[PDB]
């Protein structure tokens, strides 16, 4: 029994991080194989954030521009290449300690763990979730680019995130390990609007059947909805759309706790219009939007 | 920015695990230098002493991955059964056994089949127990803090209490609480909340700028410990005032002043509002988890 954020144990992803510096920058990358991946604004200066031209930075580099830490061991920067927003660096040395992997591009409501790192060292690993409006609500300090977000379902590292930055409103953005940035955003200092975050509405839906797995009913109701009802009230509280693929998703957790989809819908509609009433469910006295129905899945069985 | 229930890196630890069978039980081992430590109820189907006579060193089944381990000697401490083996595990990390004060947090590898599923922090209640998160086959799943590269074992998972929480050892076979390793009735105590650990993420929210509960009023040890009394919080010490004396200093908030913020935190509620995305007052991070998270502290 119990109900905890549990984190993925982040070994196999500890003996993968390094220390990359260009010019007075030093972050971490990503060493797999024989490429080190790290965010590429690690060859940009002071002044030059606002509009960096990447491509005519990184032909003025040398291989002997990169310095790439593993423990106290320097590595050999043969070759380096850009894809999108992340740095690849050819170096000399396969990492003994690459684990079975691959790169997941992961949608809006996903979990991973991250493994926090400065100067390619490990500080902690915590839970999150790639928030409605493609940001995470994470824990970063400066230095912690190309820190990385990772799932480890059955013994493969699935890579989903690398850190890139910080908006004005302290929540986080960065890509999957190909560059690409999740949202609407950009590697560059100039201001840039984060969509009005929402709640994700099929994952509290999922705490809800933990909860009750778990031995709690006194949210429960008598009372049905239509799943278009549903979304016409949840929209009033910045919920998102619940969507006939998350009803099915969700079908699995219904079988196992007897409580129909739409019933479960009518109970999380009375909770958003009468509160906890000083109640907890599973410890918490909000609706939890960070577990997925694959990760309750995971944790009650 | 941000604060996150963060837990140590577990890799030092996952090196550390193994499986054990012995008959029909299945569990949890920790393996570091030459001997693997369980839960001694894995030799159960209780008289301790005697079930241990009638084993033979081949009794005991270990396996680091697809490696078998050699078992060449057997000895109970306290509720820790102790398997000498015929390796020393050449992943042992600098280590030691301690044991915890209710209050202190530590980061649990859940494991199945001598292998890691998860990893959560997690704080010693009042009532010694931990709020866990454990399945059938998670005995002997272990938990941990990290202090410079020397990992610091605290707990040893034995049992599940009618509650749904949990209960465990030291690494010497100690119990946490007033718990037996028997099947018979045994319940969680009344818990309490621990005051210094909600000063201290009231200082994490601070510093993550979440200030509307900051107010004008200061307090005194004397005049908060009756409150704290009447709200089932634990006595705030004047050992626990100076251990927040960083944060004090950092925020410009004095923990007397923090304190009257609890107070009418406690009196008043948080009248709709949240600190740091939690609609309660969290207690499972110590002063040192919150100068660590803030701070960027890394292991070596
Ligand atoms: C990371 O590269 C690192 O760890 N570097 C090691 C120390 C040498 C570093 C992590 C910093 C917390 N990231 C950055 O420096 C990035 C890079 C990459 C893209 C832009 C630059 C700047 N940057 C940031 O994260 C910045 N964020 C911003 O400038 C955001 N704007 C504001 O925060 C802001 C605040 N008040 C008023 C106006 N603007 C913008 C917002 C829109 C998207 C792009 C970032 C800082 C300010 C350094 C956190
Ligand atoms: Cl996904
Ligand atoms: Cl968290």
């Amino acid at each position: 029994s119990g109900f905890r954020k549990m984190a993925f144990p982040s070994g196999k992803v500890e003996g993968c991080m390094v220390q990359v510096t260009c010019g007075t920058t030093t972050l971490n990358g990503l060493w797999l194989d024989d490429v080190v991946y790290c965010p590429r604004h690690v060859i940009c200066t002071s002044e030059d954030m606002l509009n960096p031209n990447y491509e005519d930075l990184l032909i003025r580099k040398s291989n002997h521009n990169f310095l790439v830490q593993a423990g106290n061991v320097q590595l050999r920067v043969i070759g380096h290449s850009m894809q999108n927003c992340v740095l690849k660096l050819k170096v000399d040395t396969a990492n003994p300690k690459t684990p079975k992997y691959k790169f997941v591009r992961i949608q809006p409501g996903q979990t991973f763990s991250v493994l926090a790192c400065y100067n390619g060292s490990p500080s902690g690993v915590y839970q999150c979730a790639m928030r409605p409006n493609f940001t995470i609500k994470g824990s970063f300090l400066n230095g912690s680019c190309g820190s990385v977000g990772f799932n480890i379902d059955y013994d493969c590292v699935s890579f989903c995130y690398m850190h890139h930055m910080e908006l004005p409103t302290g929540v986080h953005a960065g890509t999957d390990l190909e560059g690409n940035f999740y949202g609407p955003f950009v590697d560059r200092q100039t201001a840039q609007a984060a969509g009005t975050d929402t709640t994700i509405t099929v994952n509290v839906l999922a705490w809800l059947y933990a909860a009750v797995i778990n031995g709690d009913r006194w949210f429960l109701n008598r009372f049905t909805t239509t799943l278009n009802d549903f979304n016409l009230v949840a929209m009033k509280y910045n919920y998102e759309p619940l969507t006939q693929d998350h009803v099915d998703i969700l079908g699995p957790l219904s079988a196992q706790t007897g409580i129909a989809v739409l019933d479960m819908c009518a109970s999380l509609k009375e909770l958003l219009q009468n509160g906890m009433n000083g109640r907890t469910i599973l410890g918490s006295a909000l609706l939890e939007d960070e577990f997925t129905p694959f990760d309750v899945v995971r944790q009650c069985s």
